[PDB]
């Protein structure tokens, strides 16, 4: 019940599998196959390794004859019962063992395909017991390693595009292809080709580790074949080009050079980790001041909803060296026994949300999102089935990978065949402004299909310019408006009984009730309510032909997402003048004010 390697002489032992009680594989829906390893199965006639379900049909007589075929441990069960094809022709089974380092509940035998012509049953079993070395899905780059491991497909395989709904190519990278429903890909294959017309041909086998280009750097990956070309053994190649973003990106076919297959894969994982331009601070061109989020980075936060507890870090890993769950992860859904990373801290992006005055931190590229059923109803992890708790799609009493849709299958019997996700998990915090939240505390805002999390965090950190500089430069000329910026009260013009209150670079002080805080320019209709015409923090300064212009946005609601605005223009004069009213542009909803001032005049 053992075989060794012709080139290394490594030991393989399948004694741990040699049960008399054996195991069960499925074919069709309610069809079953009972089988033992290196011995006859107690559910079959004496001297038979595997047989058909209800009707004990010998699909092969048991033996210890274990062949090693290219990284794969292969058994053959010969001289089974008569075959429908011709007289005396025996049924035969090919139980083949493919390597897989991870254990897990899907380490079980399966019919991958059935040749009806030659009565050959094709089986595959995925075991750590069949592994010889380690999974080499990384190559060293200078001081830090580059690691393709998260791209490893662990349930099936990547499907390559329909070039010049039917399948075509199949791909996994550092472990071989997983068993696939009605896809007769040969056991142990890494890269597979399915032709409409023709039994699927092996074109790629996981050769060595990824290789590194020391120049304008990309990453390659060689794949081999024992199956021969129609002009010469087929070769296969995946080139990796770095592309940042949410999608980890499937491989696509590029060149076809006939005895050679070349692919291309655009992926975040190949990108160098980039030290952030300006640390834990958000800076936008449009407002030119900035927020310092560092005071939050100071520690992690445990946010929780419906028993789901996330640990969240701002500019620091979600989990220190203690829970040790989400490697690299900046947000982490703690499941005690584990952790799911909802985005790599390194991938962090900070973007100002102009529409909302809010700041959006976003981590990306965590762990794969969970599967749903074929009919699109989400899986529930963990679930109980046959009195055991499962955390992933299983193959038990069924032909294809399936999950439960309740916490307790045994009780509720609801389920569906898994269709797997392709998005890896994202998270984001949206930072909203609140003056008396010194450092706030995030809460859960939205969760979608266990694939994204968004928190709302109200800090003081993302608020505070109520005071601004009036020293700016345009085309090498410096103007100093600090003269007109009153630290005590404001300026007021009365135009047509309507009072206007206006203060440069600063909050209006002792303003009329209705003039909010932050209000840079105000308006009070004779006996009517008052209207904010602009806010100080949205200040814009500039020069237009001899005039110094100052702009304020985000005033009162002006119909159809329009908001009031104020534009004050200043020609240079001798005095420190008073502001006057010019016009109110109806279409833009903008107020134009005149000011002759000594302030609008650069000097040296
Ligand atoms: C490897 O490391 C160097 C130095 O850190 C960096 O410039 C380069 O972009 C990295 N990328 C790869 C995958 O070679
Ligand atoms: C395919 O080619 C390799 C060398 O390139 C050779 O070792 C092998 O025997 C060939 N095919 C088979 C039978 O594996
Ligand atoms: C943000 O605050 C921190 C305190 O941890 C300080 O070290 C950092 O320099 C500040 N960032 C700015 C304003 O650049
Ligand atoms: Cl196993
Ligand atoms: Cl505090």
């Amino acid at each position: 019940c053992q075989v060794t390697n012709p080139s290394t002489g490594h030991l393989f032992d399948l004694s741990s599998l040699s049960g008399r009680a054996g195991f069960t594989a499925a074919y069709s829906e309610k069809g079953l196959v009972y089988m033992s390893i290196c011995g006859e199965n107690e559910n079959c006639p004496p001297g038979v390794g595997a047989c058909f379900g209800q009707t004990r049909i010998s699909v092969g007589k048991a033996n210890k004859r274990l062949r090693y075929v290219d990284q794969v441990l292969q058994l053959v069960y010969k001289d089974g019962s008569p075959c429908p094809s011709k007289s005396g022709l025996s049924y035969k089974s090919v139980i083949s063992f493919v390597c897989r380092p991870e254990a897990g509940p899907t380490n079980r035998p399966m019919l991958i395909s059935l040749d009806k012509q030659t009565c050959t049953l094709f089986f595959s079993w995925h075991t750590p017991l069949a592994c010889e070395q380690a999974t080499e899905c990384s190559v060293r780059n200078g001081s830090s390693i580059v690691d393709l491991s998260p791209l490893i497909h662990r349930t099936g395989g990547y499907e390559a595009y329909d070039e010049s709904t039917n399948p075509d190519f199949y791909i996994n990278i550092c472990q071989p292809l997983n068993p696939m429903h009605a896809v007769p890909c040969p056991a142990g294959a890494a890269v597979c080709k399915v032709p409409i017309d023709g039994p699927p041909i092996d074109i790629g086998r996981v050769a060595g580790p990824p290789i590194l280009n020391p120049i304008a750097n990309e990453i390659y990956l060689n794949f081999e074949s024992s199956t021969p070309c129609l002009a010469d053994n087929y070769t296969s190649l995946i080139a990796f080009h770095c592309k940042r973003g949410v999608s980890m990106g499937t491989p696509k076919l590029l060149r076809t050079s006939e005895c050679d297959f070349v692919f291309e894969w655009e992926t975040p994982v190949v990108c160098p980790d980039e030290v952030r331009m300006d640390g834990c601070t958000l800076t936008d061109e449009q407002l030119l001041y900035s927020f310092n989020l560092s005071s939050l980075s100071t520690s992690t936060f445990k946010v929780t909803r419906d028993s789901r507890t996330y640990s969240v870090g701002v500019c620091t890993f979600a989990v220190g060296p203690e829970q040790g769950g989400c490697k690299d992860g900046g947000v982490c859904l703690l499941s005690g026994t584990k952790g799911a990373s909802f985005g790599r801290l390194q991938s962090m992006k900070l973007d100002y949300r102009h529409q909302d005055e809010a700041v959006v931190l976003s981590y990306v590229n965590g762990d794969r999102c969970p599967p749903e059923t074929d009919d699109g109803v989400p899986c529930v992890f963990p679930f109980i089935f046959n009195g055991k708790s499962y955390e992933e799609c299983i193959i038990e009493s069924r032909a294809k990978l399936w999950c439960s849709t309740t916490a307790d299958y045994d009780r509720d019997h609801e389920w569906g065949f898994c269709r797997h996700s392709n998005s890896y998990r994202t998270s984001s915090i949206i930072f909203k402004c609140d003056e008396d939240e010194d450092i706030g505390r995030p809460q859960v805002f939205s969760e979608v299909r266990g694939c994204d999390v968004t928190f709302e965090w109200k800090t003081k950190v993302v608020c505070p310019p109520k005071k601004l500089e009036c020293k700016f430069v345009q085309k090498h000329k410096t103007y100093d408006l600090r003269l007109l910026s009153s630290l005590t009260g404001s300026w007021s013009l009365v135009h047509n009984g309507v009072s206007y209150y206006i203060n440069l670079c600063q909050k209006i002080y002792k303003g009329p009730l209705g003039c909010s805080e932050r209000a840079s320019i105000c308006r009070r209709t004779t006996t009517g309510d008052v209207q904010v015409l602009g806010l100080v923090h949205t200040q814009k300064l500039g020069v237009i032909g001899d005039k110094v212009v100052v702009t304020y946005s985000k005033g009162y609601p002006c119909g159809g997402n329009k908001t009031a605005s104020s534009v004050i223009e200043l020609t240079c004069t001798k005095t420190v003048g008073r502001p006057a009213f010019k016009r109110f542009d109806i279409d833009s909803c903008t107020y134009y004010f005149s000011w002759d001032s000594r302030a609008a005049c650069a000097v040296k």
